[PDB]
């Protein structure tokens, strides 16, 4: 099966790319496991495939850790990424999130079930598994619990059986059959969870699929539109049906070729103990326990050899940054684009904490618009920030067509020299903010309002007549001729230099 | 003579340091060296001396480019300005500042006459030399004119004659006979300028030499105090009485081994038209000339085979970061401990070209002052943007004790995920602005007014009962032992790895 449709394929690609190790002696899932795993990410190092986890138990279970973080080399630096979606090592950001953003104006093509696949290879029912005797890690040295799932894909369904979403939401082993983990508005768990609790009937069916199709984790991440299953959204963009068995608790469908597979139920009437975790934006805040939403374990099922993917998250760059990030900037330009506002390109800056977005503007079209930075920053921001693909977002940068906007030092450029603070800004206290950023959730204001910006880095003359600078920059300040003969005559003349490396 | 004290020894320094191409084939002033110069600074390549520029006339003159740029590896980054100062090539940028700073709080050491120097070893008058004739360079391809001063000093001294101040500020040449140039306040140029023209009695002796003591252009960069002769704040730096010769057509006083002299008055009266230019920010904006002001050379001298230091300025990484910046910086972080602040440690990140600076805070001083953080910004931003040290300074990062202020990486952390937009900021709009950075001069306000912001990136708890957070990288959320075994077996498990590279 191709890397894209089967985690296990995956891995073998990477092996087979050279981005791979895999460490066959005793790890400790007691932090060693994720401290490896951290300095891969802060390193851009080779995944770890950790083949001997202490504490395995009947196949259950090694981990792969930095599954979507960072190659070293500017080549293929999203090669990972690149290795979710069948594109190529080589492709560029841009590319990779047309890919996410593909599906979006195609028919969705929607799952098909089958009888059976490697995830039904072994289970385990209630009277023999111990979610506390798995070799689930502790990620970091002041959890307050052992996050067992940081990049698997829960699975829930309205009641009326229209839309099944899957998402990546943290969990943690609260006992022997029971998760706790994060449900928070606006996202889709919590959307469907209300739901559910609304009808006030039942406990939410559900399940969630670690090492799942790599297309599908993708999408797990990515804030498409509301009511939009994800299976078919998956199905169009890889142009290919996605396989599906049936739980053998419950009517929800997972993957086929998923390597470990939970069955059983969200509460719409029980909490417990969640947190802290150390998060996105790089920090952990020990004791900071709070309530938050309760599944119960009925069954796992799962591969022989099963691999848990981990994420290891905080300081950059893990997976937390190259896709919450990054898919959150796809969907933002996707919906300014269909807002009729003149966006090209979105990206979160990695330097950000991605917690900006810095907007490509297509200037011709600003200067048809004959609007001006104030007006332009209203509606931008009014667009963003009070739909859901902006709610990680804090800051929005808007920048003209000379920047790429997936250039860091680029966007940094441009916001510093381009936008006087205050007067170029505005500021929106009246939508929803994302509090696990510190400077919310633990800081001076309101955690779950607020403290959103729009910073205009377009210079005045972009809204009217045309840029009006150069660069002072050897691209710009010089001729062709000149630059030629410069970058021709360099190691002649003494300097130093390879693409690749 | 040492480096530090003599710009012929330096730019030997920097052969032996394997830090310097001499290029001894024909170069020409007209955009190609200054393009060599800007690749070179993009790159942190070595430093290029041009032998043998096109037109050079009657040994005027070679010209050294990059002379207090930035080198390749991390080990010896700011190796050039470690060379200026006597301090070895590994410096820490806080070593440096320090350094700069060190004559704050020591007495004067006046500088010595000497009869003669090498400065002397020829002369041409107002009949022998034509300044358009030289080969001055042209530096970016839309300049106003060609740019002789990027990298000399000029030299005023008050009326009275207690106060002769040493700074650098651009200038182009106008004719045969005189350059015009910025002259802009709060400097000291200006300042003088200004007594000068309340006199009203006679234009200003003036003189600019090029190729002076690296330690005597780093304090020329530098906002040290008001009335402040630089001539003794380098002796007292050094350690060493600088000695300088008596110019002879004024009684200005040049050091004895300044590659080229100047030797003429600034005018009390007349303009002329200067500019556009590439500027520190990396913007030439075409056709922007305006009045500058307006000296007339009546004499010229010189050493036998002459260098000429140029700055080829504009984005990442120059002179006009590396030295405006960071030694701006070095003089706020006194000027805040001067006025009770408890910071620690400024720099200005290159990240923001330079028009941040990030202050680090000993958040136990904090802690005891029992302030707010609306109180705590005020009252920095009103000591710094009141001030001349703040002027080239737009924004204020306010960070705890755990931020190295000297890594961009970690200010641009800290400031992206412990500032809230507006409500952990204070701008300023009542105080005096920097036209240079393009949203002020072309931008939306006033050129010379506000623009400027105080980011408080310190959280709550460090105003009250301290950190309360560990960080989710490897340094922090791992134990000891384990981070050093995990290290201590890195490249056995299999990835990969050296200081100097
Ligand atoms: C890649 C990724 C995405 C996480 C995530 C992580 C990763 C690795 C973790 C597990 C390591 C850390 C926490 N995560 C959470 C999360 N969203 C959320 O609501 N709670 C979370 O706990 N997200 C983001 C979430 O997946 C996106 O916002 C999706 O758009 C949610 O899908 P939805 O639009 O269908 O709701
Ligand atoms: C290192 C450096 C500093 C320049 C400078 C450049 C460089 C290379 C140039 C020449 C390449 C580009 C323009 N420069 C100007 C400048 N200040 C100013 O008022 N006008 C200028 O044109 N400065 C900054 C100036 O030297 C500092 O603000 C000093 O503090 C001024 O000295 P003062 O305190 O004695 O006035
Ligand atoms: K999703
Ligand atoms: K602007
Ligand atoms: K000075
Ligand atoms: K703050
Ligand atoms: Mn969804
Ligand atoms: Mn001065």
């Amino acid at each position: 099966q191709p890397a894209h449709l089967c985690f296990r394929s995956f891995v073998e690609a990477l092996k087979v790319d050279n981005d791979l190790v895999e460490i066959n002696t005793p790890i400790d899932p007691n932090l060693e496991a994720a401290a490896i795993t951290r300095r891969v990410c802060e390193t851009n190092d080779k995944a770890p495939l950790f083949n001997n986890l202490i504490g395995m138990k009947n196949g259950l279970f090694r981990i792969l850790g930095a599954p979507g973080s960072l190659r070293k080399s500017s080549a293929d630096r999203y090669g990972r990424l690149a290795r979710h979606l069948a594109l190529p090592p080589t492709a560029s950001m841009r590319e990779i999130l047309d890919k996410m953003l593909s599906a979006s104006d195609m028919p969705p093509i929607p799952p098909t079930i089958v009888p059976t696949g490697p995830c039904k290879e072994n289970s385990l029912d209630d009277s023999e598994f111990d979610l506390t005797e798995l070799p689930v890690p502790l990620i970091h040295k002041s959890d307050g619990g052992k996050y067992i799932q940081t990049y698997g894909m829960h699975i829930v369904q309205s009641p009326d059986g229209t839309w099944t979403n899957w998402s990546i939401a943290r969990a943690m082993v609260h006992d022997k059959n029971h998760l706790t983990g994060l449900c928070i508005p606006p996202q889709h768990i919590w959307q469907i969870h209300q739901m559910w609790k609304k009808e006030g009937r039942s406990d939410v069916p559900w399940a969630l699929a670690f090492g799942v199709p790599p297309a599908a984790i993708m999408a797990s991440s990515m804030p498409i539109p509301d009511g939009v299953t994800e299976a078919g959204y998956v199905g169009a963009m890889t142009g290919s049906s996605l396989e599906l068995v049936k739980c053998d608790t419950n009517d929800l469908y997972v993957p086929a070729t998923s390597e470990i597979v939970l069955e059983g139920t969200l509460s719409i009437s029980e909490t417990g103990p969640e947190g802290p975790f150390g998060e996105m934006h790089g920090y952990i805040f020990p004791g900071d326990t709070h309530l938050g939403c309760k599944y119960k374990v009925n069954r796992i099922t799962y591969r022989n050899n099963a691999i848990m993917p981990m994420s290891s998250c905080g300081r950059l760059t893990d997976e937390t940054h190259t896709m919450i990030g990054s898919l959150a900037a796809a969907e933002i330009r996707k919906l300014c684009q269909q807002n009729d506002l003149p966006i090209t390109d979105a990206f979160a800056p990695f330097e950000s904490q991605v917690t900006w977005v810095a907007l490509r503007v297509d200037t011709e079209k600003l200067r048809a618009m004959k609007t001006t930075s104030e007006g332009f920053r209203k509606r931008v921001g009014d667009v963003v920030f009070n739909h859901k693909a902006g709610y990680t977002i804090h800051r929005l940068v808007l920048v003209g067509d000379d920047i790429d906007v997936y250039e860091g030092k680029d966007v940094l450029w441009a916001f510093s020299t381009r936008c006087r603070p205050g007067m170029d800004e505005t500021l929106f206290e009246d939508v929803r903010g994302f509090p696990l950023i510190p400077y919310m959730g633990h800081g001076n204001g309101p955690a779950h309002r607020g403290g959103k910006v729009v910073s205009d880095a377009l210079m005045p003359t972009e809204y009217t007549t045309g840029r009006n600078w150069e660069a002072a920059d050897f691209n710009q300040s010089y001729p062709e001729d000149l630059k030629q003969k410069v970058l021709d005559n360099w190691t002649k003349m003494g300097f130093s230099n390879h693409h690749h490396h």
